[PDB]
């Protein structure tokens, strides 16, 4: 599913994203911008490593999922990276919070610091009532 800017926004917000350790929800929606553009369905393979990112945070198997051909993983989540290509965001977001839980927080995803990290990022919230 593609969700709509503010469709998402409400939905974090229930889950329980808004200051997640630290974590201001601006911060979550710009993230799943710059990663999937709200998809939950995208995945990206990176040739590189061998391991593929899964659902709308893009969530990598080397790490967080399971998905049996990554060389050398581990699955931290707990979980089947099946499972982030839902169109529910119950499982993506458990596993997002256990990624935050490490020291580097949000920084593990690049993007964040390439497009969100010390900018103005209300634009992703703003007019979505939460």
């Amino acid at each position: 599913k593609v969700f709509e800017r503010c469709e998402l926004a409400r939905t974090l917000k229930r889950l329980g994203m808004d200051g997640y350790r630290g974590i201001s929800l601006a911060n979550w929606m710009c993230l799943a911008k710059w990663e999937s553009g709200y998809n939950t369905r995208a995945t990206n393979y990176n040739a590189g490593d061998r391991s593929t990112d899964y659902g709308i945070f893009q969530i990598n198997s080397r790490y967080w999922c399971n998905d049996g051909k990554t060389p050398g993983a581990v699955n931290a989540c707990h979980l089947s990276c099946s499972a982030l290509l839902d169109d529910n965001i119950a499982d993506d977001v458990a596993c997002a919070k256990r990624v935050v839980r490490d020291p580097q927080g949000i920084r593990a995803w690049v993007a964040w610091r390439n497009r969100c990290q010390n900018r103005d990022v209300r634009q992703y919230v703003q007019g979505c009532g939460v």
